[PDB]
């Protein structure tokens, strides 16, 4: 009950109104959860990216709760930081860290990453995966739009609307959540799935990275995800191009036996990570992409 469900948050909140502790408020985008602006700390001076959204016009308010609890306990150093929340009568704010770098499709359509760089966001993204898996939570919509940038090359992971937790006694879920040209055949196909599909999205988002955008992506969305569950393991335009190493990193997030498909933990060893260079790499890509941004 709205009712019911207006008292968690409410419990869940700092108390009182968040509009005299940040100023100079500027939109950067918006979603089904909300609108997002940058503000500025008015004591810490602190830019951070606050959310803010209408409850009284809100569908899953189960969705967004859950997404706040999330995010609260379960902190990380490549998941972009919740700072606080507020309740103000209807109008819900959430605070969390600004990522200034913009996100990484913007890196993909506006530049060309060289390995040691593709490696390098593949290593952070598997840390974040590594971590939220091993507690018990999917993130079910990884794809280059929820990967932030800082401007020292940090890569961090957002946006847990459509998060899913698990349990040794319920480990897999069945909801089709996700982003279609980033989705795991098996999400489709059939029905319970669990982590791994995370490690798939994760190879949609490096044949990214190589080509500049998922497969499919002049595909009609209903029509992609047949093709991703008929045609399974997508095919690279240029593959002679990759290295050997690189190729078999991919052939792990992308295989279409879920048993067989590499989880985090294990990819985290893999050597393919080992050519990364530092992260201070990517500010050149950063750059020019804002600009062309
Ligand atoms: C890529 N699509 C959109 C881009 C834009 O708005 C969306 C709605 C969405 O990002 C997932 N969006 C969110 C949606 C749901 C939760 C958090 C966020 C969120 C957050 C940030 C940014 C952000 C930073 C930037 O420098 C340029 C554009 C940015 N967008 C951000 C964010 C941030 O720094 N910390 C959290």
């Amino acid at each position: 009950s709205d009712e019911e469900i207006l008292e968690k948050l409410r419990s869940i909140v700092s108390v009182g109104d968040p509009k005299k502790k940040y100023t100079r408020f500027e939109k950067i985008g918006q979603g089904a959860s909300g609108t997002v602006y940058t503000a500025m700390d008015v004591a810490t001076g602190q830019e951070v990216a606050i959310r803010q959204m209408n409850l009284q016009q809100q569908p899953k308010k189960e969705l967004i709760i859950n997404e706040i609890l999330v995010m609260r306990e379960n902190k990380n150093p490549n998941i972009v930081n919740y700072l606080d929340s507020y309740l103000v009568g209807d109008e819900l704010w959430v605070v969390m860290e600004y990522l200034a770098g913009g996100s990484l499709t913007d890196v993909v359509t506006e530049t060309c990453m060289d390995e040691g760089q593709i490696a390098a966001v593949c290593r952070e993204c598997l840390q974040a995966l590594e971590f939220l898996h091993s507690n018990q939570v999917i993130h079910r919509d990884i794809k280059s739009d929820n990967i932030l940038l800082g401007m020292d090359g940090s890569v961090k992971l957002t946006d847990f609307g459509f998060c899913a937790q698990i349990t040794p006694e319920q480990s897999k879920r069945s909801e089709m959540v996700g982003t279609p040209y980033w989705m795991a055949p098996e999400v489709v196909t059939r029905k319970a799935y669990g982590p791994k599909v995370d490690i798939w999205s994760l190879g949609i988002m490096a044949i990214e990275m190589i080509e500049g955008e998922p497969p499919y992506l002049n595909e009609n969305p209903l029509r992609a995800l047949y093709l991703i569950a008929t045609n399974g393991t997508p095919e690279l335009q240029n593959p002679e191009k990759l290295s050997a190493i690189f190729r078999d990193f991919l052939n792990r997030c992308l295989d279409m036996d879920v048993e067989k498909r590499g989880s985090a933990k294990e990819l985290l060893q893999h050597q393919f990570l080992k050519i990364a260079k530092p992260l201070s790499s990517l500010t050149p890509l950063i750059a020019a992409a804002k600009e062309a941004t």
